[PDB]
C-alpha cells in the first residue's frame, strides 16, 4: 500500500467502466436493506469497496453486511434509521466517514413506502414524501460535502421515469422526485462555476422487479419490469464514470425519447448570461 | 381564441396578489368584470389592491391577509373566499417565499420554507378549492418559472419547489383526465418579468430584457381562462422555440396505455 501508487482513471475513464474503478473506494447506500439498494451493495463488495448501508431493520441490514464481507467487500458496515429524522440523516453520514476514513461515493435510494392511488387529500403523504424522498437527500448531501469535497467524490441520486414525465396515481411521490432534479441540477451548474470538483449522477428509471414494485403495481398497471441487478450495475457505472444522468428501461422507445436536449440547449445559452462572480 | 368576456362575473382567487404579477392578475380581471379575493401577508397593500380593483370594474373585491407558511390559514382562505363569491371558478396559485441568488451551501431552513410556501401550500389550497372548481367545471392556475422546467445555479431550493409544482400538478392533471374531473390545470412558465422583486433581486448578477409584468399577468389569465395545459412567457424567441418539450408528451401518452383505469 505505501510502496504503491499511481490512477484507475487515465484515457478512455469517461466512457469505459471497469470494476477496478470501485477497488477500495469508500461509498454510502441508503435504503440498501432490499430492491436496488441491496443490489448495489452487493456489486459494490465485488468491486472491492468498502461499504455502509442503511435503512431502517437492524436485521435485513445485518444480512446484507454479512453477504458483502463474502463477496470481497474491502469493509462494511451498517448503521440502522429513519430518514423522516433529519438529525439520523446529519449523524449518520459523520460515523460513516469516520468508519471507512473519508468517502468517494455517496448512493441516496431510499424512499418513503408509496403505493399507487389517486390523489384525493392525503396532505400527510405529501408532506412524508417531501421530507424522506428530497429533504433527506439535501441533508445527506450537505453532511457528506467536506469529505467528497476532498476526495473529488461523487454523488449519485436514485430517480424515476415518474421524475421526468407525468404519471397518474403518483403525484406526490412525482413531486418529489422532480423536485430532486431542480434541486441537484442547480447544484450541478453552481460546483461547475464554483470549481466544486463533486460529480452528481440523476438515475431516470423505469419500472424494476423489486418485490416492492411488483406488489404495488398488481392489478393496476401493466407494464414490462426490468431486473433489478443490471439496473443496480448501470447506476454505479454512471456514478463511477461521472455522468450527470443515467436511463435505465425496458422500453428501447423509453431510451430513445427520454433525452431533453433543448433543455441542455437552454442552459447553455443561460450559462453565459449570469454574474456570478458576486 | 380569448376575449375579456370570458373572465365577466367569474369568481376568482389570486395569491400573492399585493404586488408584482399577482397584482397585475388582480388588475386584468377587475377590468374584465370579475369577482375578486386576493391574499399575501400585508393587509395595508392588499386595501390598496382591492380599492383599484373596484375601480377598474370588478363586480365585488376583498382580500383576506395571512401567511402561506400556515397550511390552516391556506385552508380556511379558501372556505372563506368561496363564502365571500358564493363559489369558486378559478384558483390562481401565484406566491413564493422571499428568495434572494446565492449559492447553496447550508441553508436547509430556507429549503423546507421554498418547499412549504412555494409547494405545500399550492396543494393545500387545491384540495380546500376541489369541491367549489368541480361544481362550476372551474380552473387551476399555476405560477411556475424556466427555472421549473431547467436548471438555474443560485436558485437550488426555488427551483426544487417549481419542478415539484409541474410533477404534482401534471400528475392530477392526467388523474383528472381519466376520472372525467372537468377542472382545468395551467401551468405558467415565465422567463424574468419586470417586478419590482425580481429586478431589485438580479441587479448586478443579471442585465436582460425585462418581459412586462401587465402583459405576463394577462397572458396567464388567457391561458386559465383558454384551459390550455401550459403557457409559456419570455422575452427571448429561442426560449419559446426550445422550452416546449414534445417528446415528454409523447412518452406520457405511450404509458397511459398501462394503466387499468376502470378501478
Ligand atoms: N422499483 C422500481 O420500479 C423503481 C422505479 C423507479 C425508481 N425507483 C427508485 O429506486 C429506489 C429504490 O426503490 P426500490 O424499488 O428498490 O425500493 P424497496 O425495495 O422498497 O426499498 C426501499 C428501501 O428504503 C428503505 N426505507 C423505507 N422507508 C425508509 C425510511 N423512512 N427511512 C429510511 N429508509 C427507508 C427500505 O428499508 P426499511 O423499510 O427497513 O427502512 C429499503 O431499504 C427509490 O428511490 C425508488 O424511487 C424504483
Ligand atoms: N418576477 C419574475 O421575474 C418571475 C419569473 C419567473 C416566475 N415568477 C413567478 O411569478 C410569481 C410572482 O412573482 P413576482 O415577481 O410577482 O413576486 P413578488 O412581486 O415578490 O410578489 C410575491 C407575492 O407573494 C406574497 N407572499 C410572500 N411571502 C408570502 C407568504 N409567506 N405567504 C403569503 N404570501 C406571501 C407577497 O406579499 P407579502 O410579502 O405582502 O406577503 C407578494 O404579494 C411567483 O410564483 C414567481 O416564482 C416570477
Ligand atoms: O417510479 C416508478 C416505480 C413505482 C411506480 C410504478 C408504476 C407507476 C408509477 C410509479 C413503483 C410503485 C410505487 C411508485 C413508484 C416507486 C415505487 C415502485 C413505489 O412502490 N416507476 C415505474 C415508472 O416507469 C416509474
Ligand atoms: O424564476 C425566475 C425569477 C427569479 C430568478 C431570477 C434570476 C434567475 C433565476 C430566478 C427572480 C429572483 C428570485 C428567484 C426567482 C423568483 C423571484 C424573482 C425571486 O425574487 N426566473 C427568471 C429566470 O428566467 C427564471
Amino acid at each position: 500500500a505505501s510502496m504503491t501508487g499511481g490512477q484507475q482513471m487515465g484515457r478512455g475513464s469517461n466512457e469505459e467502466f471497469r470494476p477496478e474503478m470501485l477497488q477500495g473506494k469508500k461509498v454510502i447506500v441508503t435504503g440498501a436493506s432490499k430492491g436496488i439498494g441491496r443490489e448495489m451493495a452487493y456489486h459494490l463488495a465485488k468491486m472491492g469497496a468498502h461499504v455502509v448501508v442503511t435503512a431502517r431493520s437492524k436485521e435485513t441490514l445485518q444480512k446484507v453486511v454479512s453477504h458483502c464481507l463474502e463477496l470481497g467487500a474491502a469493509s462494511a458496515h451498517y448503521i440502522a434509521g429513519t430518514m423522516e429524522d433529519m438529525t439520523f440523516a446529519e449523524q449518520f453520514v459523520a460515523q460513516a466517514g469516520k468508519l471507512m476514513g473519508g468517502l468517494d461515493m455517496l448512493i441516496l435510494n431510499h424512499i418513503t413506502n408509496t403505493s399507487l392511488n389517486l390523489f384525493h387529500d392525503d396532505i400527510h403523504h405529501v408532506r412524508k414524501s417531501m421530507e424522506v424522498n428530497f429533504l433527506s437527500y439535501v441533508v445527506l448531501t450537505v453532511a457528506a460535502l467536506p469529505m467528497l469535497k476532498q476526495s473529488n467524490g461523487s454523488i449519485v441520486v436514485v430517480s424515476s421515469l415518474a421524475g421526468k414525465v407525468a404519471y397518474p396515481m403518483v403525484a406526490a411521490y412525482s413531486a418529489s422526485k422532480f423536485a430532486l432534479d431542480g434541486f441537484f441540477s442547480s447544484i450541478r451548474k453552481e460546483y461547475s462555476v464554483s470549481r466544486v470538483n463533486v460529480s452528481i449522477t440523476l438515475c431516470v428509471l423505469g419500472l424494476i422487479d423489486t418485490e416492492t414494485a411488483m406488489k404495488a403495481v398488481s392489478g393496476i398497471v401493466h407494464m414490462q419490469a426490468a431486473p433489478k441487478e443490471e439496473c443496480a450495475l448501470e447506476i454505479i457505472k454512471g456514478g463511477a464514470l461521472r455522468q450527470e444522468e443515467v436511463y435505465y428501461d425496458s422500453s428501447r422507445w423509453t431510451t430513445l425519447l427520454i433525452r431533453n436536449p433543448c433543455r441542455k440547449i437552454l442552459e447553455e445559452l443561460y450559462s453565459t448570461s449570469y454574474n456570478m462572480d458576486r
